[PDB]
DNA sequence: GTCACCGAC
């Protein structure tokens, strides 16, 4: 996720 | 986080 808790995704 | 396979903590 995000950065943070990427995206998704990537 | 939750998948797609990458992200970039």
């Amino acid at each position: 996720t995000x950065p943070g808790v990427t995206x998704p995704g990537v």
